[PDB]
């Protein structure tokens, strides 16, 4: 392992949760909206009928957390609790989550326009799934 | 924008989901976790930090913050003077998940990919600090 794939990954590494934290800031969304995308986003990943436990391990949450965000997100109507017990996005929710992520994305879009030329979008579009398969890697 | 729609979308997922990954590669359960995001906090604000100044950078809630400051003193990795900084070991708990998120991408890069898709990454990295810097 070379030093020189060492400042490769330490590179790769900040470019990639800069942009995130950046994206973050585009969700133009006050503490208590942003902690609830987290969980309503979290629950549309792993397919929308989730265990609070389930969930809580994906975003390495803790379960003490978790009950309350839950709970917060019920009397708003963002999610809906079945049956064990299994939350779901209410359609209120995918209105609001994907709303949020159209936002982004729009933001994302005016960003690549303004920073970036047509040959630079075609690296980034060549370039962004090797990001999928590094985060699924298993060795 | 049709095209443009699908890379946005396409690259914010890319990002996130390595990012999500990165968090992943600490190894830490719930409670070590939701620590190391408050230590960073610290550490990306220059470390002389009072609660609030904290919270609101970080788009945070207060109750959360206060509980999660008073685990990192009893642990001995946050100092208090109203306002708060990293102890050295905080210090070393921060950078040493750095390191290890850095070994597990180098190792991941050379297992999952060639030698031109690495380059291809060297090549678009920078791609993405312009458009985390488009202020």
């Amino acid at each position: 392992p070379t030093n020189q794939d060492l400042q490769l990954a330490a590179h790769l590494r900040s470019q990639v949760t800069t942009l995130t934290r950046r994206l973050r800031r585009e969700a133009q969304a006050d503490p208590v909206q942003f902690s609830q995308l987290v969980v309503l986003g979290a629950i549309d990943r792993l397919g929308g009928d989730v265990t609070p436990s389930e969930l809580a391990a994906a975003e390495r949450m803790r379960s003490s957390n978790l009950a309350a965000l839950l709970r917060e997100l019920e009397r708003g109507g963002l999610i809906v609790r079945h049956a064990r017990t299994r939350v779901s996005l209410s359609s209120e929710g995918r209105r609001n989550l994907y709303g949020n992520r159209a936002k982004r994305e729009e933001w994302l879009v005016r960003a690549m326009h303004a920073c970036l030329d047509e040959s630079e979008r075609a690296l980034l579009a060549a370039a962004g799934p090797l990001l999928t398969r590094l985060a699924q890697f298993e060795e």
